[PDB]
């Protein structure tokens, strides 16, 4: 089927996500201190 | 089956990931300008 196929992209967009929440709170102690 | 549960899994992770995507525009314009 296309089981793989959302568990790809629930890693994919997990992956993606990581790294944005990263950045929001790089950006933020920055531009908050 | 559990094809829903990867379905809605995609989509909070995805609407996660755009706000995230968003607050690191937001604050890189802010702390790089």
């Amino acid at each position: 089927g296309s089981m793989k196929q959302l568990e790809d992209k629930v890693e994919e967009l997990l992956s993606k996500n990581y790294h944005l929440e990263n950045e929001v709170a790089r950006l933020k102690k920055l531009v908050g201190e």
